[PDB]
């Protein structure tokens, strides 16, 4: 087919062959902290602690991938010049040959032109607050060669886009660019270099950014990006590429940038390896860090190491081999990279989320835990004693949680402050419940029990153990009760789309309460607290009943009821109705039976799947859509609009293997499998190495498409439906239970998992080719019956042979 | 070619031609109004709107950039394939091969190009009164034998109105617009979905909108409403694919970005020309067909509402004329400063190529001070200005900060209410808002004399009403009631300088000035309105106020800045640093604090101390090493914006200084180093547009001194345009007639000036053969000899003969 690349497993990289993508494939580097995202031409920005208002880099959002860190190769015998990424040169591919290797962290670009090769490894070193592209260049001709590598940057006026790109008559007026031997030094306000140390002006001083070049002396240098690109010039034909020399020449007002000049004579045969350096710092520690790269070789190797120990080190408490290729990319290192990416990240900034931010959503964040709770474990404590400390004490959930969080000190939906600050008007009735299947799975991961009786403040007053805040959790679901003794809708739930009026009543709410009960039953019967517990044995038999009476239709659970009496979600409808989250969540929370359950699989399958997943309801909503039907505004098949949500598509995967269809949820993953569409690049658009946000549906005649890359709520939905569902990784309070749901063709899988201290290799067998079983099961030799294992038999090597038929 | 480098100014039609397209940078014009603005660089880049630049944009478009994209118009030729586009970008063939000019005019654009012997003249305009904006192409075969091309008009079209919407809000707006193809055009649907919505619903306070791209004279032969499918992948707009494959996709968009693009194909016999329309604008289906239906033949109507357009502005032009020996000084008052007034009138600072954000009313200064510049030539229009600006006064006397395009006498809240800061952002009053109605007022009234107009009741902001005498009244009171420590008023929020903060308590000199000038104003006032209580009130106050000014004030041959609430003392020829400024010795002179010696010595040191080759800087030297805590300005770079750079407004009040003494010379050379035209041979150096004017030119304490920036909508082309008229022209009237005394320079040996004035035509013919600055030596109106330099207006006739002897 048009394949624009390959998975290497072994490097654990995606490998872009072919570089003109049908859209900018883009990796990260570095933290929120300091953080860079490229793309495969070089494309993207850099900042510190906020995308859109820490900004180092300028760059220009759904338009040409530009500016980007271009590195410029000219030939000084022919005058010929090309760059290190095809683009913005955009040489001939006959020509030129390259090939963008993606890793954890780490991006490398290597091409060949004119018998000339670069590569050029882009990363932010473990721990540091600064990039750098690593250029290494070799001649494999058989004549001595003469290049001019230039090293370009655009630097923004102002770390605020507002500023930088709306408030042109003030930010155009602020910075200037000095020239420091192997360095440009860009200051922004720069004319308060003469302020009393400490003292500001408007809230203002001088601040600093820089891009040196260390390993080769700097034979030319250019401050202004006017002067460096020439009138009329775009950044494929730099004037000052162009000439082989640069201006040598600041800018005072204007546009600001980076751009050093290097020149290198190299034997037939000889390499040598310069560092471009990048990023905010004050000229003292940036000459440090130049004096670090001297000889850029050895220690730009020892950090690339750090970078792969690192992250590899995460990605290796959790390997499996199947016979799945895709299914195996994705879970050892793609969707689990992806995990970490939304549980550090965020939604902080893409080439999609580009504007600022408040803080962090409340089950966003809190979902978000679940990826990484088998990879890091202690990351996750730590989030979920945030998110904990983010709940208010009448057991809601802050919907904005501030990054100046402050426990014992916060205002909440009930206070103005908090809406004009925030602008979340309201308390949402699902996010606290997200805390429950969170908690429980670390718990259940790490054995951690103490953690249940730990101290927790509230976000605005009081304190309680975690066992009490889950327990507020529920009294917050059970005092804002529907006309139908239901959860109420509040503002909203999961679907932001979905106004069902603050006194209506959504069934994925009421599901997800169901199972909040029936996690807090595990917690209860835990701490011996009988009392409570009948509690929620009756609290959970009635709603069960409420449920089944009230949201049970025609195969099918309908979607909810509007504060106005309308049922949303009926079989009859002439729109919407089927809808996949209430059925997904029917079956996760359990009101659902057996018959039950596979009844309304069967029904999701026959009305909502497509060949690129489920969609979120069918029909669309177009001219039957009610008053608080908001998906009606966007495309058919688009977005909330019966698109295919690819997070919906983690539970329903989750779902279908909590039944044992074990060819159902692998289709299911396949169908949304960003690897398994590598041969579809061209309909699929969007990076296939990482999950987006939705896939146009079957509605759209863009059928396939997906969009907003990265940074989703995607990755923890469907790698908890890979890893406790498919894989039937499932551990509980005392041990853990193997219950796998795979595809018959499966003859046998292996799976090395780090567990409470141990480390387990877990060889599943198929030979009846089923999709769930028990069959027998040994543990160091030993045979246990059931397909539980207590951890009193987990040893530091513990070897588990599960037969499944 | 320093020597006319990229353009001349063609002042038979009113037009400046642009002969090189790769100009420093991209010089717009303005078509339209705010109503229906489309803003357009001499490579037709830019974007257009409807009411708001940012709430209501029509055309993306990418700032700080490349002037990119535009109204792009691609002709390839069919035998060779070869194309290029009707501006010199996208496409940007050799000049060599590739003739081109573009002529800006008012409200309108006109590129004409040739290449491969085919001529293009594209004519860019929005039709007097109307919503949508017209580009007429003409094309015209000069080789001799039959040509097949195909012209394809680009439209690239914002995905909301909204700017944050379109640009950051990705995750929203790439889901909400789909393109349709109708025959002749294709329509853009803003929230598609919405469109069987139920008859006046909205979903989400959001409903279908619709914007369209349409061609007539010509069948559409290929047409994309998609960005990406047009352009193809990682193609710029230089090379569009569906222009390099000689027909369009025929796709539409569906999310993702969408455009207009629409491909027509021509046969050409040799000699044969054919004229066909591109219209863009923000309206419904039905609508659209008319407007198409209307092009069908265009070139009568297309000629008819270029000459209505060009009667109406010129015929506003003409109102005011002068022929003087200053070629520049002729195209500035005659075309380009008179248009920069009505576009800085009309136009506020909605929008351009610097301002591109949202805006939420009028500043007060602002607007009245923008009304002086068109006084002489559309008075109708001051007038209902200067109604609404009396109407955005509050009750104490001082003007609304910023005036909510909502304004609704009677109903209004301000800066003392919380509703008000937190709607429009400004918290307190400032000292100078309302002073500004004195000298505008006045020359409106002086200039018509609508002495009913000084009866006319106008309704206060808040509450209340009263006559347009007790408006400057409540001004003056309102100044009175806040008053400093050393008995001037106090400094409030700001003053006219936005970056010298001297406190709440503070004094500033030019307020001091501006009051004093507002007390001489409404002494005229109260002379006409026989108010003698209040005239002795404002001999006795303005002897006081003029004894402290004097007082604490009066520096080294020179008026000091102000006096912070902390004590400091701003201005003092001993400082360090911001020493000697500009507008304290200006206004200085305009108010009449200063005598005629001490006018003459504050006059000297600011030339030798902040003139430059540019014009003559805010102050000296600029803030670096010692700016106290309110001296914002330190945080712009030397010799830019207020930090002692030429801030060019300011211009327009030192030439009026140096007039207002009769010092023809200084005001003359004051003008020439601040006027555009003057710099067209320096254009590398200015780097702004010729033909306008900017916020401020760079100071000599800048690596780039001489060069300007923020095109067209500033405050400079009002108060520049006062100094060339008031001013050096000598055009002084007052309530009952009109006075000569011009400051012309001294090698001027006789001008004519030609000016409507009281509804008769003054023919005005200025002699000077003493070659003096200043003077009166004779004056006869309509060959009878009249004493002085003074003309009652019962001397006037509908033609009225004056001849005025300087020397
Ligand atoms: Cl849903
Ligand atoms: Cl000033």
């Amino acid at each position: 087919h048009m394949k624009y690349g390959y998975f290497d497993e072994e490097k654990k990289e995606y490998v872009i062959t072919r570089p003109d993508t049908p859209a900018p494939w883009v990796n990260y580097l570095g933290s929120p902290e300091y953080g860079a995202i490229i793309s495969n031409n070089a494309g993207g920005y850099s900042f510190e602690k906020s995308g859109a208002n820490g900004r180092i880099l300028r760059y220009v959002f759904n338009n040409f991938d530009q500016p980007g860190r271009y590195i410029y190769i000219r030939d000084q015998e022919n005058k010929d010049f090309w760059s290190a990424s095809w683009q913005p040169v955009g040489k001939p591919q006959d020509v030129y040959q390259c090939e963008c290797r993606h890793g954890t962290a780490y991006t490398n670009m290597r091409a060949e032109y004119s018998e000339i090769s670069s590569e050029v490894l882009y990363y932010v070193p473990l721990g540091a607050a600064y990039e750098v592209w690593r250029l290494r260049l070799t001649n494999n001709s058989d004549r001595p060669r003469n290049l001019c590598v230039t090293g370009y940057a655009e630097f923004t006026n102002n770390s605020n886009y507002e500023q930088d790109q709306v408030n042109l008559q003030y930010s155009q007026f602020i910075t200037q660019t000095a020239f420091r031997g192997n360095r440009i030094c860009q200051m922004i306000h720069a004319n308060l270099d003469q302020l009393e140390p400490g003292k500001d002006v408007d809230d203002k001083q001088v601040t600093e950014r820089f891009f040196g070049l260390a390993g080769n002396p700097v034979t030319s240098w250019c401050g202004d990006k006017d002067g460096f690109l020439g009138r009329y010039h775009g950044y494929d034909a730099p004037k000052g590429v162009i000439e082989g020399k640069l201006s040598c020449l600041p800018n005072y007002n204007g546009n600001g940038c980076g751009a050093l000049s290097s020149d290198f004579v190299l034997k037939p045969g000889e390499a040598k390896e310069v560092v471009f350096v990048l990023g905010m710092k004050k000229d003292a520690e940036v000459e440090e860090i130049l004096k670090r790269y001297e000889i850029p070789e050895t220690v730009c190797r020892e950090e690339f190491h750090k970078l792969v120990k690192y992250w590899h080190g995460y990605l290796s408490h959790f390997q499996v081999k199947t016979p799945s290729r895709e299914f195996n990319t994705m879970v050892n290192t793609w969707n689990a990279y992806n995990c970490f990416m939304t549980f550090i990240w965020s939604r902080a900034a893409s080439f999609i989320y580009c504007g600022l931010r408040n803080g962090y959503g409340y089950r966003d964040t809190v979902q978000d835990i679940q990826g990484i709770i088998h990879l890091a474990p202690d990351m996750a404590l730590e989030k979920i004693r945030f998110m904990l400390s983010a709940q208010a004490d009448n057991g809601g959930g802050l919907p904005l949680v501030k990054f100046t969080h402050n426990p014992g000190h916060e205002d909440t939906p009930d206070d103005a402050s908090y809406v004009k600050e925030t602008g979340h008007p309201a308390y949402r009735a699902d996010d606290a419940l997200w805390l429950f299947p969170t908690v429980y799975k670390y718990i259940a991961e790490t054995g951690n029990m103490d953690f249940i009786d730990e101290v927790i403040p509230f976000a605005n007053r009081g304190k309680a153990t975690v066992y009490e805040h889950l327990k507020r959790a529920v009294k917050f679901s059970m005092d804002h009760l529907g006309r139908h003794g239901m959860p109420a809708g509040l503002y909203a739930d999961w679907n932001d789309c979905l106004r069902l009026g603050k006194d209506g009543e959504s069934t994925f709410v009421a599901m997800q309460f169901y199972y909040a009960m029936t996690i807090l039953k595990k917690f209860a019967k835990y701490k011996k607290d009988v009392e409570y517990m009948e509690f929620l044995c009756e609290r959970q038999k009635k709603l069960e009943e409420l449920i089944q009476k009230f949201c049970w239709d025609e195969g099918r659970f309908i979607r909810g009821f509007t504060e106005n009496g309308e049922i949303i979600g009926k079989s009859t409808d002439p729109e919407a109705n089927m809808w996949l989250n209430p059925q997904s969540w029917a079956v996760i929370s359990g009101v659902a039976n057996e018959e039950q359950a596979d009844r309304v699989l069967d029904v999701v399958e026959k009305r909502l799947n497509t060949e690129y997943g489920l969609v979120l309801m069918d029909p669309p909503y177009h001219a039957h859509a009610f008053d608080g039907a908001l998906a009606v505004i966007y495309n058919p098949g688009t977005k909330e609009n019966a698109g295919i949500f690819s997070q919906s598509q983690g539970w329903i995967i989750l779902a279908e293997a909590l039944r044992g269809h074990g060819e159902r949820a692998f289709t299911y993953f396949m169908e949304n499998a960003p690897a398994a569409q590598n041969d579809r690049a061209d309909i699929r658009k969007l990076e296939p190495y990482c999950y987006g946000q939705f896939t146009e549906g079957k509605d759209s005649p863009n059928f396939g498409r997906s969009h907003v890359h990265w940074l989703t709520g995607t990755a923890s939905t469907i790698m908890v439906g890979c890893v406790e569902g498919i894989l039937g990784i499932r551990p509980d309070f005392y041990g853990i239970r193997l219950a796998p749901a795979i595809p018959k063709e499966w003859e046998e899988y292996e799976v090395e998992k780090d567990f409470r201290g141990c480390h387990l290799h877990i060889k599943v067998k198929n030979p009846g080719h089923v999709e769930s079983g028990c069959e027998k099961l040994v543990v160091n030799g030993n045979v246990v019956t059931g397909s539980y294992i207590p951890a009193d038999l987990l040893t530091e090597q513990t070897d588990i042979e599960l037969f499944i038929s």
